[PDB]
Order: C-alpha cells, then sequence, then structure tokens
C-alpha cells in the first residue's frame, strides 16, 4: 500500500512507503485519534525476531544483506540468545542503530543531522563513578567551546531488569527549582522534584535562579550517587537584547547543550535505559518554552512590563509582542557568544529538505505533526502546512518511567 | 476504554467516555497517526434515524417515552413507504447545534447552544436561496454585533437534485492570474473566479472584489447574484501606532460564513447549510494576510517597519506577523464588529471542554486545528491533551460541485 501527503502550500505530494516496515502501535484507533496525546525483562522467544528484523535492516544498509557475514552474524546472535538469554551488539550496529534511532525519532525536528553523530560506547562502564566520567567527556566534546557537535553516550544495556544503569536527571544540564513555603518558586519549577531528591541525597543547594543541578548516577542496579559537573564544562549565554539594554537586567541566562538523559534507545530488541544524547538548540526551546510558559520560568509580565505594552487588555498582544523581543534576544545572546543555534524558520525549512530527500530515498519520513511545528509563529513556518504520517520504526529511542518510582532501595 | 486526558501547563486530568458512541472512523490505524492530514439507502437510513431520534429524546429527558416510541414508528413507515423521512422543526434546531457542538476543529463551541437555525426547507429556485441568503447575511452580521446563524436548504433525495452554494464561503474576495505573472486579489479564489467569469461575471479585477454567489437549486445549473453591497459589512484595516499601515490599502469583511460543507442529521443530508459566526483575529491577520500562497503580506509590511530582512534570526517575519494581527484586532474593535483574539478563544475553549466533559463526558477535540497558527504556547490549548472523535451529527466535507456536476 501507498500512503500520500500533500503540503498546502506548495501543493507538492509525496507518497510513503515507509510506513509498511512499521511495527510497534501509534495508540489510534479508527475510532480515535490519540495524536495529541504526550505519552500514549524481555523473553528469548520476542527476542531473536527482534535481533533479526535489526541485522537484516543492518546488513542491507551495507549491502551485504544474504551475504556469508551476513547469516554467520545471524547464528552467531541466534547462538548467543539460546545461551546467555541476550546478545552483544558490534560496535558497528550500535553506531548504526544509535544513528537510526535518532532518524526514526519523529517528534525531532532536528533530523537532516542524523547521520553526523558521534557515538560514545560506554558499555565497559561499570561504576556511577565510571558514568561522571563517561558523562563529563560527552559533555566537553559535545560543547567544543560553542561549536557544538551532536554525540550520545551508551551505557551497558538491560540484563534481568534489576540492574539497570540510568540517569536520573531528565536532561545532563538543567537548573533547580526550589518550592518556597509562600507557594512561589525560585528557579525552573519544572524541576522541583528532582531537585527535592538531590537535596535528600545531600546535595548542598546554592539556592539561586540558575543553579545547575548535579548528575544522580546508577550504575548496575545500584542506588544512585551525587556528582557535581565541573562548571568550566558548562557553557551557559548570558541573555541580552540587539536594541533593549533594559533586558541583560533581567538576570537571564541558559545553558547551550541540550542534552536529553531519561530516554531508552532500543536496539534489535536490547534496551538501553541510560543513553544520554546531545545536539543543539532551536531558539524557541528556550525563548518560547523554557522562559514562558506559565509552569516554567513564566518572564512575559515582567518583560511587558518593560517594554511598557498596554496589558489590560489580551488583544493588545501584549504577549505575542514581548514574546518576540524574547526570542530575538536569546539567538542574539547565543550568536553574539559563538554558540551553535538555530531559529525555527531556519530549522523547519531544512527539515522539510530532509523529508523530502527521506521520501525520494526512503520511500518515507515518520513525523508528529504536533511537536515539529514550533510553538511561536506556527503557519509562517513551512511545516504547519506539511501533512505528516507518523508511525514507529525501530531502532528507537522511547519513553521509560522515572527511576524514583521504580528503584528498589538498597539502603 | 475509559480514556484520560491531561493539561500539562495545570495538571488537570479529565476521564473522556463520550468517545465510546463515536460513530464514523477518523483515518488512523494502530499503526499510523493521520493527525495532521487535512482530509483523510433504506437499509442504512432507519439505523442512522433511530441512533438520532434515541439522542434527541433523551436529551428532552423523555427516553422511552410513549412520544418518543411513537416518534420511531412515525419515522419507520415514512422510510418504508417513502425511502426518505422528514425532520420536525425542533429535531431540526437541535440537529444544527449538535453538528456544531460536535465540530472537533472549531475552537468557538463555547458558544454551541446559541445558534440561530433558519429552515430553508421550502426553498425551490436559486433565487429563493438567494433570498434566504441575504436574509441570512443581514441577521448575522447586526450591525457589527455578529450573531451565529445557519441556513438549511432541502435535504438529499436521488442525489441529482442537490441544492449547492458553489461558493467555499458567501463572502470571499476575488482572485485572478495577471499577464504580469503574479496573482491579483485572493489566489485561493483563482478557479472559482474562473468560473464566475464563465458564467458571466462581470469582474471589477481589482484585489478586494466580493465574489457574487453561484447557486444551485434542485440539482439544477448554478446561478449568479451579487451580494447587496450594503449588506456586506467589510474593515479597513490600520494599526493603533503605525500611521503608514492603512496605505497598504488592506480590507476585511466581517462575516465569516462556511457555505462548502455538509450537515447530516439522522442520515439525512443537507448539502447547501450555510452557517455563520464570528473571527478570530489570527485567520486574518495570519492565515488571510500572511500564508505564502495567499495575500503574503508579510515582506512588504516587514519593510514598512524597516527591520533587518537579510536573516532569518533578527525574527523579522515573527515581528511584522504580531503588528498585522495587533491592526486586525484594533480596525474590528473601532468599528465596532464582533471579533475575538486568539488568547481569549481557547481560554473559553478550556472552559467549554471541562463543562463538555463535566455534562457529556467528553469534548472531541483536534488539537492540530484548535492551536491557533501564531504563539500556540502561550495559549492554552497547546497544553491540552485533546482526543479527537467523529460523533453524529456532523458538518461533513464534500467534492466541489463542479466536479460533480453535469451541465
Ligand atoms: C542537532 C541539533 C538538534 C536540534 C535543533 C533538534 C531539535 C529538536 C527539538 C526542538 C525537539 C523538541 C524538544 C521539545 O519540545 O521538548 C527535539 C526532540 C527530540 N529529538 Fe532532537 N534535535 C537535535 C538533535 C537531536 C539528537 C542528536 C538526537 C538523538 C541522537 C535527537 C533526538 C530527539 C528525540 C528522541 C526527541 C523527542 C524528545 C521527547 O519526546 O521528549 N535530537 N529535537
Ligand atoms: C461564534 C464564533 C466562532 C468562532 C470564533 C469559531 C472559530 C473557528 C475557527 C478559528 C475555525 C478554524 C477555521 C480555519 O482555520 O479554517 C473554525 C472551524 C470550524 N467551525 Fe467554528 N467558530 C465559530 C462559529 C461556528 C459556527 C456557528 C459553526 C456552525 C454552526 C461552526 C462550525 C465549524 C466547523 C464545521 C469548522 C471546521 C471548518 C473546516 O473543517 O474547514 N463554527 N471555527
Ligand atoms: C514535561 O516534559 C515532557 C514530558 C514527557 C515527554 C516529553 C517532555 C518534554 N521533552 C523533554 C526533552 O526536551 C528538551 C527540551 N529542550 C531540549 C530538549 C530536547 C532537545 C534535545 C536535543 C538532543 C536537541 C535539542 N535541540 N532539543
Ligand atoms: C484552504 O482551506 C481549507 C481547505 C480544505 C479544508 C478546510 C479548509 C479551511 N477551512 C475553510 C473555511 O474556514 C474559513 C477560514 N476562516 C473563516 C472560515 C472558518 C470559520 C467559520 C466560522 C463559522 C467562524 C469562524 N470564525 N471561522
Ligand atoms: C498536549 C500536547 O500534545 C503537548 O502540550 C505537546 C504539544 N506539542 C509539543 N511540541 C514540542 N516540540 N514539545 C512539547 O513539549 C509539546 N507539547
Ligand atoms: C497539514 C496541516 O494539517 C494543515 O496545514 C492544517 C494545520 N492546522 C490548521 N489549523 C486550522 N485552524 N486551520 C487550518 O487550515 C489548518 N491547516
Ligand atoms: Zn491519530
Amino acid at each position: 500500500r501507498f500512503l500520500k501527503v500533500k503540503n498546502w502550500e506548495t501543493d507538492v505530494v509525496l507518497t510513503d512507503t515507509l510506513h509498511l516496515k512499521s511495527t510497534l502501535e501509534t495508540g489510534c484507533t479508527e475510532h480515535i485519534c490519540m495524536g495529541s496525546i504526550m505519552l500514549p525483562v524481555r523473553t528469548k522467544d520476542q527476542l531473536f525476531p527482534l535481533a533479526k528484523e535489526f541485522l537484516d535492516q543492518y546488513y542491507s544498509s551495507i549491502k551485504r544483506f544474504g551475504s556469508k557475514a551476513h547469516m554467520d552474524r545471524l547464528e552467531e546472535v541466534n547462538k548467543e540468545i539460546e545461551s546467555t538469554s541476550t546478545y552483544q551488539l558490534k560496535d558497528t550496529e550500535l553506531i548504526y542503530g544509535a544513528k537510526h534511532a535518532w532518524r526514526n525519532a519523529s517528534r525531532c525536528v532536528g533530523r537532516i543531522q542524523w547521520s553526523k553523530l558521534q557515538v560514545f560506547d560506554a558499555r565497559d562502564c561499570t561504576t556511577a563513578h565510571g558514568m561522571f566520567n563517561y558523562i563529563c567527556n560527552h559533555v566537553k566534546y559535545a560543547t567544543n567551546k560553542g561549536n557544538l557537535r551532536s554525540a550520545i553516550t551508551i551505557f551497558p544495556q538491560r540484563t534481568d531488569g534489576k540492574h539497570d544503569f540510568r540517569v536520573w536527571n531528565s536532561q545532563l544540564i538543567r537548573y533547580a527549582g526550589y518550592k518556597q513555603p509562600d507557594g512561589s518558586t525560585l528557579g525552573d519549577p519544572a524541576n522541583v522534584q528532582f531537585t527535592e531528591i538531590c537535596i535528600q541525597q545531600g546535595w548542598k543547594a546554592p539556592r539561586g535562579r540558575f543553579d545547575v543541578l548535579p548528575l544522580l548516577l546508577q550504575a548496575n542496579g545500584n542506588d544512585p550517587e551525587l556528582f557535581q559537573i565541573p562548571p568550566e564544562l558548562v557553557l551557559e549565554v548570558p541573555i541580552r537584547h540587539p536594541k533593549f539594554d533594559w533586558f541583560k537586567d533581567l538576570g537571564l541566562k541558559w545553558y547551550g547543550l541540550p542534552a536529553v538523559s531519561n530516554m531508552l534507545l532500543e536496539i534489535g530488541g536490547l534496551e538501553f535505559s541510560a543513553c544520554p544524547f546531545s545536539g543543539w538548540y532551536m531558539g524557541t526551546e528556550i525563548g518560547v518554552r523554557d522562559y514562558c510558559d506559565n509552569s516554567r520560568y513564566n518572564i512575559l509580565e515582567e518583560v511587558a512590563k518593560k517594554m511598557d505594552l498596554d496589558m489590560r487588555k489580551t488583544s493588545s498582544l501584549w504577549k505575542d509582542q514581548a514574546l518576540v523581543e524574547i526570542n530575538i534576544a536569546v539567538l542574539y545572546s547565543f550568536q553574539s557568544d559563538k554558540v551553535t543555534i538555530v531559529d525555527h524558520h531556519s530549522a523547519t525549512e531544512s527539515f522539510i529538505k530532509h523529508m523530502e530527500n527521506e521520501y525520494r530515498c526512503r520511500g518515507g519520513c515518520p513525523a508528529d505533526w504536533v511537536w515539529i511545528v514550533p510553538p511561536m509563529s506556527g503557519s509562517i513556518t513551512p511545516v504547519f502546512h506539511q501533512e505528516m504520517l507518523n508511525y514507529r520504526l525501530t531502532p528507537s529511542f522511547e519513553y521509560q518511567p522515572d527511576p524514583w518510582n521504580t528503584h528498589v532501595w538498597k539502603g
């Protein structure tokens, strides 16, 4: 079967055949679409099919499908599974796997970059201190003094589900949040619960508006341990505005390195529960979401006050007006400091070119519209007008429960 | 089978039970989500009739009463005897209000129960359709104090005698391809404008010419009518700060009025059912004015503001966008023509969802359509999980008549 997507701005029609390789389910049915829902220990029996699919894909990509090397590798994995109940990926398979998980990430607008990913194999890691060292090297490498490089670090896979490696931080670099007795929050309200855990674990909190959180690292199912990332390794950008000189006095800054650390990488049926990955920011992630969500830094009011906008009626579009100025400031600040960042116009345009390329060469590009369209100025970006098909390919990045809900404390 | 929706801003969780009565299909499967696709006889009719009359009699607290049973029998008799049936006025009013209540792509549904229904089922000619439409236009406009309305022409019979308004909206501006090469007026209406011209319309060939209505009665060939200009309320667009804004020479009409959809009530199909309310500002300022394939005025406005257009990252598009949208709202407000901004409209819709969850057990919503085309995440609907499903009565899309009609 063939499925068609139209672009309503250009009349370009694309044909998707790749959806036919989709195994995992969406959450939708013929009766309900769950396309805006945020979140919609294996047997030998289930594992060999999953290994086999993956290795067929791997061997096709290198143009070795059906070769003796392909067949030997199948038999070798077959045997390893029946005997040890799991298997180990070759380095080449791990790299390929990690790239394809990003390639297949339908909520990611940055996928034009998927083939340039530095993969750090941390499968020889055994302790939290070992994880810290690996994560430091990743941060240093990825930061590269502001000239950001995409990377992922991959810690040992799940075995019995009792020995999981986890990074408890949701991102490697984030700011603490502190709930005050008066109900207000200092710092980032998204991070209050995790900040509370860090404190209970013995972190001494500076208690400011931009305190970089310590890493909380679990190796081998053991209790997590605290580590402070060396501050010289944490690149930060002070936010100022090109025409508004009062903007710097808001006291705003952000970190340069977006690095997601709470997801699970599935490759060939294996589950990598700690696989922090990083790229570079699209401006709106900071300027729209981090700064202007009501449940985050929520600075729209204070900015609009300072701009002397008419604030008595929403219909002045004061919020929209302040929103644009903050986003200009974020992009200006990163650019002035020579820290890589991409605006939403440039990122969405590139994504459209990527998606079209993917249709021609791969027969599809799964994409989640709800996530791909930027959170400001949606319809003046070319993706708004682009029909998309969302479906699940493996290898993949998946969500997993927060570890403080599942972890068996050892004491 | 009982489903949760969460708001990620407020942590409020709602439980949806209403989806279990969804009848029509979505386009999605367990394997593939089609959430972002624009367009994804005797025997069939009685189930549909029963389903509808059952909900109707439940709504007036008379489910299972003799008056309920007697109507079901009467309708059964009529279908068996005549191959179709006729709705009572009360059923028609209820069906129309509910097609709107069920419209998952409509952010304005807090208003659903205040809908003026004009019963045009006695209409027989295109001139009759024109009279009914002028009256609708004048009632809804109400000197700028807009009132929601729908006018319902006769239902489909054998499908060879369809009533249709050929216009996509009652009030739209013409579009002409130029010797230049570009496009004068609204590029969306170029083809419809050609059909008008080929059927006799004398076009003034300007940027903002109100198109004529093209009306089809009883499956006959459509006929042209100009709407009395005095009934088409229009707004010149100016900015509260930028004096030069007026010089672009922009105007828009006050009455949004969709006229190409099909109303389905209890299995009956009303192929001509123009309806109208009032605008959310972004529909005009973001979509009509700024879509590349529309009036596409971003480039010209940015220039008048003297912004740096060398690089996308100065956000000159975003800056100009907000101003265009401030101007729309300001101009409608100054001329006392009802309009709603996207902040107010999305806030009301969140309130409406909560009402519908509390009183009905759900509210079908299409997030892709409900979230405004500018400033998405600073409106509360961005953070609201929504379940999309199809309930009946409904407004449905239908093919453009020029592709179906034989002359
Ligand atoms: C190269 C620069 C990149 C840019 C500009 C970019 C852009 C983005 C943005 C804007 C989001 C949405 C985040 C949100 O709204 O919460 C996202 C999501 C995501 N991206 Fe990227 N991306 C980049 C690199 C990467 C890399 C290197 C990977 C993995 C190797 C990746 C995988 C993902 C995944 C799995 C998500 C979904 C996250 C979630 O569901 O919470 N991206 N991307
Ligand atoms: C009272 C003020 C109203 C407001 C502010 C409003 C708001 C909107 C908006 C912004 C859209 C999306 C339009 C687009 O982006 O193309 C829409 C769509 C829609 N509305 Fe409303 N609405 C109103 C009244 C009505 C009424 C009176 C009806 C029917 C009786 C209705 C039924 C629909 C339907 C069926 C759609 C989807 C149109 C399509 O699929 O192309 N709405 N509404
Ligand atoms: C309450 O939050 C949630 C809950 C469930 C699922 C997803 C989320 C939100 N997404 C979490 C990850 O997204 C963060 C937001 N900004 C940076 C990061 C995404 C990202 C990753 C990378 C590698 C690059 C980039 N530019 N952006
Ligand atoms: C190119 O456009 C399309 C093509 C196919 C399907 C749907 C669409 C989009 N809908 C077309 C009709 O919608 C128009 C857009 N602005 C006004 C009207 C929607 C509307 C209706 C009503 C009753 C009120 C309101 N405020 N807005
Ligand atoms: C409920 C809704 O799905 C949710 O708010 C989504 C919408 N789109 C998004 N898009 C991105 N890129 N990131 C997000 O966190 C969200 N949140
Ligand atoms: C392809 C995509 O579905 C299309 O551009 C949609 C997106 N959301 C929309 N939302 C509204 N309200 N109106 C529209 O016309 C569209 N267009
Ligand atoms: Zn779906």
